[PDB]
C-alpha cells in the first residue's frame, strides 16, 4: 500500500481493488492516485537506451490507454517507467462506447477493452501538457521522454485531417507522435491510405520549429496479414518513418483463454497477446533490416518478456495489462529481472541486446 512489495500487492491488495469496484471504475481510481503520487530499484547505466534523438533512462515505458488524458505522467515516471506515452487523444472530446466497455479474464492474466476513444480532446490535453511543459523538458533531457498518442473522432469524416490537427495541437509539446490505426474498437480504422496518410502526418510535423518537432511512430496490429506488414514496412522505409509501435490489443481470441468474459468484444490484452506481438516485432525488425526503432508492447510482466522483444528487435518496451494484475511492483520487478537477465547472457546493456535474436 505504500511500502511497495510485489507479493502484498499482487496477493492482497490488488485482489482486493478488483473485488470492491468493476474494471473502469478500478481504473479511474488508479489514475487519481498515480496522479497524487500515491504510490509504493535505482536504474542502472546497463538500462539506459539513446534512441529517437533521445535518453531513456530504462527502456520500459507505461504503454497508450492507462494516461488517455494525460492527468498522471508525473506520477507514472516517479511508479520507475523510463517514458511515458498518454492518449490516444482524439481532435474534438468524445465519450466512447456506453458501458461495460472493459473486462477482466483474470484465469488467462489478460483484459478485453473497447472504450472506443474515449477522450478529453486536444484543447484540453494541450493545456494540461502546457502546465508542465518546462517540467517535461527537464525530465526528457533526464532520461525521461514523453510521447503522445494520436487517435481520430467516430464521426471524423477527414481521417487524415484528424491526425494533422493533433500533429500541430500536441506535437510541440511531445518527444515522439504515434499515429495510432491499430485500434480494433473504430469504425473502420493499408498500403495506399496508409502512405496518403504518414505523408501529411510527416510534413506538417517538419513545418513545426526544431525544438518542437517529434519524432514520429505508427501503432500497428498483431493481426495483419503478411501482405499488410509487408506494405507498412516498404511505406515505413520509402517515407522515413521514425519508428514502429508493436502491438495494439487484438481481434482475435487465442485457442485456451478460460476466462468467462473471453467471448466480449474488444481487444484482448496481456498474456495471451505476448507471443503473437514478439513475433509481430520479429518479422517488422527483419522487414525494416533492423533500421527501424521498434516499441515492443504486448503482454509484458517480466524481465523475460521484456528481453524477448528486445531480443526480437525492440529497443523500447511497454506495458500495460500486467499493471492492472500485479500494481506498481511490477515495473521495478520487471526492470530489475531484465538488469539480471541481460548480465546471465552476455550483454553489456540493453542496446547490446536489440535484435540479438537476428544475428545468432
Ligand atoms: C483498457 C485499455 C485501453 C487502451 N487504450 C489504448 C489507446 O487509447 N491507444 C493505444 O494506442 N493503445 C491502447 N491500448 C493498448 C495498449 O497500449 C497496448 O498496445 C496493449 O494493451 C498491449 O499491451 P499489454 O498486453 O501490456 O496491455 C489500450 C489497452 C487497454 C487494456
Ligand atoms: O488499469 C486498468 O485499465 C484496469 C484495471 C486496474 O485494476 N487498474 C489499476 C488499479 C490500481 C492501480 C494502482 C495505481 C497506483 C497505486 C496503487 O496502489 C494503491 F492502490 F495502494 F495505491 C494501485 C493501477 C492499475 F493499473 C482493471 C482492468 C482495467
Ligand atoms: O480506446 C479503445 O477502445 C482502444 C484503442 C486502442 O488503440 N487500443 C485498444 O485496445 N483500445
Amino acid at each position: 500500500m505504500a511500502t511497495g512489495d510485489e507479493r502484498f500487492y499482487a496477493e492482497h491488495l490488488m485482489p482486493t481493488l478488483q473485488g470492491l469496484l468493476d474494471p473502469e471504475s478500478a481504473h479511474r481510481l488508479a489514475v487519481r492516485f498515480t496522479s497524487l503520487g500515491l504510490l509504493p530499484f535505482q536504474d542502472s547505466d546497463m538500462l539506459e537506451v539513446r534512441v529517437l534523438g533521445h535518453k531513456f533512462r530504462n527502456p520500459v515505458g507505461i504503454a497508450a490507454g492507462f494516461d488517455k488524458h494525460g492527468e498522471a505522467v508525473d506520477g507514472l515516471y516517479k511508479m520507475g517507467f523510463g517514458f511515458v506515452e498518454i492518449g490516444s487523444v482524439t481532435p474534438k472530446p468524445q465519450e466512447g462506447n456506453p458501458r461495460p466497455r472493459v473486462f477482466r479474464l483474470p484465469e488467462d492474466q489478460a483484459v478485453i477493452n473497447r472504450y472506443g476513444f474515449n477522450s478529453h480532446g486536444l484543447s484540453v490535453v494541450e493545456h494540461r501538457l502546457r502546465a508542465r511543459q518546462q517540467k517535461q523538458a527537464k525530465l526528457t533531457e533526464d532520461g525521461l521522454p514523453l510521447g503522445v498518442n494520436l487517435g481520430k473522432n467516430k464521426t471524423s469524416v477527414d481521417a487524415a485531417e484528424d491526425y494533422a490537427e493533433g500533429v500541430r495541437v500536441l506535437g510541440p509539446l511531445a518527444d515522439y507522435l504515434v499515429v495510432n490505426v491499430s485500434s480494433p474498437n473504430t469504425a473502420g480504422l493499408g498500403k495506399a491510405e496508409l502512405r496518403r496518410l504518414l505523408t501529411k502526418v510527416l510534413q506538417e510535423r517538419d513545418g513545426l520549429r526544431r525544438v518542437h518537432r517529434p519524432a514520429v511512430l505508427v501503432k500497428i496490429a498483431p493481426d495483419l496479414t503478411s501482405q499488410d506488414k509487408e506494405d507498412i514496412a516498404s511505406v515505413v522505409k520509402e517515407l522515413g518513418i521514425d519508428g514502429l509501435i508493436v502491438t495494439n490489443t487484438t481481434v482475435s481470441r487465442p485457442a485456451g483463454l478460460q476466462g468467462a468474459l473471453r467471448s466480449e468484444t474488444g481487444g484482448l490484452s496481456g498474456k495471451p497477446l505476448r507471443d503473437l506481438s514478439t513475433q509481430t516485432i520479429r518479422e517488422m525488425y527483419a522487414l525494416t533490416q533492423g533500421r527501424v526503432p521498434i516499441i515492443g508492447v504486448g503482454g509484458v510482466s517480466s524481465g523475460q518478456d521484456a528481453l524477448e522483444k528486445i531480443r526480437a528487435g525492440a529497443s523500447l518496451v511497454q506495458l500495460y495489462t500486467a499493471l492492472t494484475f500485479w500494481g506498481p511492483p511490477v515495473v521495478g520487478k520487471v526492470k530489475r529481472e531484465l538488469e539480471a537477465l541481460l548480465k546471465e547472457q552476455g550483454f553489456g546493456g540493453v542496446t547490446d541486446a536489440i535484435g540479438a535474436d537476428h544475428r545468432r
